[PDB]
């Protein structure tokens, strides 16, 4: 879709990166550093991020609300609850990969591997009835996934004036409160950015629908 490519160039042009040179202060008291980074999209220079980032503890957490205390300069200070974790539901399907032929599938063996992990991760493995076979589903997975990303989001309330943006939760798509980089395992920390809600790669996730292809 063409018009994609210049709805981002028009966000991209439109971006000034300089209101967050005055970003310093903390993330759950981590000094934030202030990094720019090329999106490395074609014919367009200007698509350059430019957020805060912390990397923060999270050996404290025993339930699923991770609490994240932005205080960073011309920033109003507000405080995030973040899910720290959420389902995943996996499954595996019988694939030709696996399956290099029906006399020869090795479908079975995957599949006993992938309720292993299962099991490993604490969660719960479904088998689904029937031989697997090729192109067959053959078990679930639900398991818990553990937060390691969380880009949160500003707006700009007044000029060089920012505030915790409450309809952008985060700077991934779909940019709702789950829409944050989770993984099987607890992690001991959790790499936190400050994204303007103006940001080249809002505008790009949000064209692309999280795709970042056009």
């Amino acid at each position: 879709q063409q018009d994609l490519r210049k709805a981002f160039r028009d966000a991209v042009n439109e971006f000034n990166p300089t209101p967050m040179n005055a970003w310093t202060g903390t993330i759950n008291d981590v000094p934030i550093a202030v990094r720019r980074e090329s999106l490395n999209v074609k014919g367009v220079d200007g698509a350059t991020s430019v957020f805060a980032e912390a990397v923060v503890s999270v050996s404290h957490m025993s339930s699923s609300r991770f609490q994240v205390s932005v205080n960073v300069r011309t920033v109003t200070p507000f405080n995030r609850m973040a899910p720290f974790r959420t389902i995943e539901k996996t499954s595996y399907t019988c694939s030709s990969r696996d399956c290099k032929s029906r006399l020869n599938c090795q479908c079975n063996e995957l599949l006993n591997s992938f309720m292993n992990q299962c099991v490993a991760s604490g969660g719960k493995f479904v088998r689904t009835p029937g031989m697997c076979v090729l192109d067959r589903t053959c078990g679930t997975c639900e398991r818990t996934v553990y937060l390691r990303q969380l880009y949160l989001v500003v707006r700009e309330v007044s000029n060089g004036k920012y505030a915790e943006d409450t309809n952008l939760r985060s700077a991934m798509y779909a940019f709702g409160d789950l829409d944050n980089d989770y993984q099987p395992g607890i992690p001991s920390t959790v790499t936190v950015r400050l994204y303007s809600s103006k940001d080249p790669y809002i505008a790009l996730q949000r064209l692309t629908k999280g795709t970042n292809d056009l």
